């Protein structure tokens, strides 16, 4: 438990979970939401305050999570940083890279920790693969497929789904995109319901990333290819398999050993929030800062522009 005054700005569906975590691991002053009823129920459930304004929240805390709609991230984070308050912003960072540039600048001027909520970085399989030190993968192939739900029309297939694997790509490789091509399929509306991007980075890595909001059953998978290894990750079922050239148990693939990696299930959002607060308190680097958030944001905008161009021809 960290000794820190914390708050959440925006306590809808996911903001409430942020608030639960902060209440468990820090001194949660309370919450603010534009819908007063909703803040009031969140505060009643967590036994914190429901604040009458964002400013009165900010007066009583050192750090906040910002879990408001993406188009509001800039204005809210601007107010929060003007008050010298550190910020964990839910992904995606902002709507465009100029807002992200401005908040990075204001954060540096204020000597504030700026973290973006890119939860997939703290997934147990990704942590294990980073600690294995395999180097930059040469090829990544990923699928993020979500069933159509009443709210799916507000799911941006690139900015809300694919951005996870775009970010993972940029992190595991440490490289920058040189070429982005993409296709999209729009069934319900003019907006893509599924998209697939083919990204070439400046170290020669290729990422082949699919996302959909209209599938039957969920699917969250990533296959990763190095020169001497193959990693298969089921994010949903929390499983990891690593193949190397070996001693013969794998059917249909000769001369390879499949190592089933024993992954522990942990609370990802609790992990991300503890990391944010430790970064403030120890001055150590946070799991995903503003710079990385903007990197993936620029890539995702490239993908989306390509997708909308495909769909419009
Ligand atoms: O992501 P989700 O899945 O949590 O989506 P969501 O819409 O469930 O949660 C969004 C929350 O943000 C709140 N909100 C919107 N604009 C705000 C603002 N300017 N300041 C504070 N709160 C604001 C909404 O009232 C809602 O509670
Ligand atoms: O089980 S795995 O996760 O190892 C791969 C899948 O079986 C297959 O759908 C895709 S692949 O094997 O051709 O890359």
């Amino acid at each position: 438990m960290i000794h820190m005054r914390t708050g959440v700005i925006g306590v809808g569906h996911l903001g409430r979970f942020h608030a639960q975590k902060y209440a468990a691991i820090s001194q949660l002053a309370g919450v603010f939401d534009e819908n007063a009823e909703r803040a009031a129920e969140v505060a009643a459930e967590l036994r914190c305050r429901a604040f009458p304004s964002v400013d009165a929240l900010l007066a009583e805390v050192d750090a906040v999570s910002i879990v408001t709609p993406t188009s509001t991230h800039f204005a809210v984070a601007e107010v929060a940083m003007q008050a010298g308050v550190h910020c964990l912003i839910e992904k995606p960072f902002t709507l465009d890279t100029e807002e992200a540039d401005a908040l990075i600048g204001m954060a540096q001027e204020r000597h504030l920790v700026l973290a973006i909520g890119h939860i997939k970085r703290v997934h147990p399989a990704i942590q294990y693969l980073r600690q294995a030190g395999f180097g930059a993968p040469r090829y990544l192939e990923a699928e993020r497929l979500a069933p159509f739900k009443p709210r799916s029309l507000d799911i941006d297939v690139i900015m809300d789904l694919m951005i996870h694997d775009l970010d993972l790509t940029l992190l595991l490789t440490g490289a920058e995109p040189v070429d982005v091509r993409a296709v999209g399929v729009a069934a319900v509306t003019d907006k893509a319901d599924m998209a697939t991007a083919w990204m070439t980075l400046n170290n020669g890595t290729v990422a082949n990333l699919a996302a959909s909001r209209v599938v039957r059953e969920p699917a969250r998978r990533m296959r990763i290819f190095w020169q001497d290894r193959y990693a298969s990750v089921d994010f949903l079922n929390n499983t990891l398999h690593i193949y190397h050239r070996g001693a013969g148990t794998v059917p249909g693939i000769p001369g390879v050993r499949d190592e089933a990696v024993d992954l522990a299930k942990r609370d990802a959002l609790a992990a991300e929030i503890e990391d944010f607060l430790n970064a403030i308190a120890a001055h150590r680097p946070v799991f995903c800062d503003g710079v990385a958030g903007r990197r993936v944001l620029a890539a995702a905008l490239q993908v989306r522009v390509a997708v909308e161009a495909f769909l419009q021809r």
